[PDB]
């Protein structure tokens, strides 16, 4: 049953996406968007909302429901809720589809008997009028359920709203063959020539499967996690967005993502723990999940009474790596660390990077490290 497989590369094409949908409307925002709080939420509600309606849903979120049968694709999901959610062993993690309603409903038991039971999704009831104790129940359990890492997103709130959202997240990775919380010196990683830093780096010298490639022209740099996780990096030439950002396909990183060879220059890194909120509302109608928020439709076949519209869904994807381990160095590396062949990994320019994933080749996180005065 490789029911990934279905959605895997219908989907990673959708990580690109989003990417240039904010490295579109910016070159201010720092990128730290989740390709499956997105395109999972978005997907997830192939069941509560059904006909003209999930034909946006899950008709904008890649997969071709000519190409591919709707029904015949919701157990892809778990098995990136049981193959990637099935109690971890060192990736951990803390996504969920909270989901948000109103005490005021009816809505499908079955059609909760269908996202609950594959999806998970967590249901409950709340009063909307007084909208406090809405807060004092969402952005609470994007600290009640994220563990303290998205212990804000919501600032404000309607008193209507009944249909709303949730997916808080508690990452988590570390490196089986470490780093040194000891070569780590805060040095200059810089931005623009506006934005010239002197950021929080770290440092070593491993054998790291670093290529730089005429494809997309860059630093392309791999790094092993610690439970069956495959980290990338990259890090742009000499004035590059697109090129790469722009001709960059699944194919460009099936051959990175692929092999497992050596190499022994020194590696540079500024700081990760980027956080990163984003709202669908908003950028999902340019894209064209359009009607499923609007003033009404078919969002009452998750209930019938009182005609259901969107509320809105969103994702502060928290970012939890940067050098932690345990194999270590111990004397044999403390030296082998800075030890370049001849080159360097000068993480010294703005980069992007992503998280792949060994039971899968799922983009857990894609971004664009712009500064960490944003992080």
């Amino acid at each position: 049953h490789p029911t990934f497989n279905k959605i895997t590369p219908n989907l990673a094409e959708f990580a690109f996406s989003l990417y240039r949908q904010l490295a579109h409307q910016s070159n201010s925002t720092n990128i730290f968007f989740s390709p499956v709080s997105i395109a999972a939420a978005f997907a997830m509600l192939s069941l509560g909302a059904k006909g003209d309606t999930h034909d946006e849903i899950l008709e904008g979120l890649n997969f071709n429901l000519t190409e591919i049968p709707e029904a015949q694709i919701h157990e892809g999901f778990q098995e990136l809720l049981r193959t990637l959610n099935q109690p971890d062993s060192q990736l951990q993690l803390t996504t969920g589809n909270g989901l948000f309603l109103s005490e005021g409903l009816k809505l499908v038991d079955k059609f909760l008997e269908d996202v609950k039971k594959l999806y998970h999704s967590e249901a409950f009831t709340v009063n909307f009028g007084d909208t406090e104790e809405a807060k004092k129940q969402i952005n609470d359990y994007v600290e009640k359920g994220t563990q303290g890492k998205i212990v804000d997103l919501v600032k404000e709130l309607d008193r209507d709203t009944v249909f709303a959202l949730v997916n808080y997240i508690f990452f988590k990775g570390k490196w089986e063959r470490p780093f040194e919380v000891k070569d780590t010196e805060e040095e200059d990683f810089h931005v623009d020539q506006v934005t010239t830093v002197k950021v929080p780096m770290m440092k070593r010298l491993g054998m790291f499967n670093i290529q730089h490639c005429k494809k997309l022209s860059s630093w392309v740099l791999l790094m092993k996690y610690l439970g069956n996780a495959t980290a990338i990096f990259f890090l742009p030439d000499e004035g590059k967005l697109q090129h790469l950002e722009n001709e960059l396909t699944h194919d460009i990183i099936t051959k990175f993502l692929e092999n497992e060879d050596r190499r022994s220059a020194s590696l540079h890194l500024p700081k990760l723990s980027i956080t990163g909120t984003y709202d669908l509302k908003s950028v999902l109608g340019q894209l064209g999940i359009t009607k499923v928020f609007s003033n009404g439709a078919d969002l009452s076949g998750v209930t019938e009474e009182a005609p259901l519209k969107l509320s809105k869904a969103v994702h502060k994807a928290v970012l939890t790596i940067d050098e932690k381990g345990t194999e270590a160095a111990g004397a044999m590396f403390l030296e082998a660390i800075p030890m370049s062949i001849p080159p360097e990994v000068k993480f010294n320019k703005p980069f992007v990077f992503l998280m792949i994933e060994q039971n899968t080749k799922s983009p857990l996180f894609m971004g664009k490290v712009v500064n960490p005065t944003q992080k």
